[PDB]
């Protein structure tokens, strides 16, 4: 893996390190999360992956806060944002150092074929997946749905489900998960105060084919359970970050 070019400028976040293919930021100031509302952190971070790769953006904290896991498309030249939700019904604070923000690359593949939709732009990582039925997501509840018809099989890659940013901004998070052979149960949580009605055929998540190297059972400084959970640890590509300040917009 050749360089991930990046720029970073944000005096409210510290660059902890950019090592072994993962860049980590930490919060220098308190971030307040109101209950029932989305909190977005504008990272002041811009990045471009090398050929054949996307980027994965995620947050880690021991506080009662859930972060959207973001799939960053290779053509994306805008600012990266971290989308957070409050698990509690009262204000939750992330004191300095309590939030870690990680960025790292992965190889992905794309099939040519709803319910699974082609990438919307050249090189987009995820294929949107359509809802098979109408769902009513009441506030602070989780609703699950099963996808049973197999996605296309891609040698040496593994189908996985991630959320999309638009729904996350509305307070609806998808728990990322592997789509194994017998089907996948996709769980959607509504962290807002509004009942959200999602109808049949609505795009509600995306299918990503991660190269099999990026999924491991082994814990190390090269992997993290914060992406897809503790069974399927995310092991990112061994790329090098290269600072290119002109990427900042
Ligand atoms: O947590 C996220 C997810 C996505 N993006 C950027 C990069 C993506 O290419 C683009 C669109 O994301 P989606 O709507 O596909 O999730 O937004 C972020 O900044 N943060």
């Amino acid at each position: 893996c050749p360089h991930i070019r990046y720029a970073f400028q944000n005096d409210k976040l510290l660059l902890q390190q950019a090592s072994v293919g993962r860049l980590t930021l930490v919060n220098k100031t308190t971030i307040l999360l109101r209950p029932m509302k989305t909190t977005t952190v504008d990272l002041g971070l811009y990045a471009r992956p090398p050929e054949g790769h996307g980027l994965m953006l995620w947050g880690s904290t021991s506080r009662p806060v859930t972060s959207h896991v973001g799939i960053i498309d290779p053509g994306y030249t805008g600012e990266l944002r971290l989308i957070l939700q409050n698990q509690r019904r009262y204000n939750s604070t992330l004191r300095p150092s309590e939030l870690k923000i990680h960025l790292a690359a992965f190889r992905y593949a794309t099939p040519q074929m709803g319910p699974i939709n082609h990438p919307q732009y050249p090189g987009d990582v995820g294929l949107d997946v359509s809802l098979p039925k109408d769902l009513a997501l009441f506030p602070h509840q989780t609703v699950s749905v099963t996808l049973t018809v197999p996605p296309p099989s891609i040698p040496h890659h593994r189908p996985t489900i991630f959320g999309r940013s638009g729904l996350a901004m509305q307070g609806i998070l998808v728990k990322p998960c592997r789509w194994r052979r017998g089907g996948v149960d996709v769980s959607l949580t509504n962290f807002s105060d509004q009942t959200v009605f999602l109808n049949k055929y609505r795009r509600f998540c995306q299918l990503v084919y991660l190269h099999k190297h990026h999924l491991t059972s082994f814990y190390s400084p090269h992997s993290d359970a914060g992406v897809l959970g503790p069974r399927s640890l995310f092991r990112w590509a061994s790329c090098t970050f290269e600072e290119v300040p002109s990427l900042a917009m």
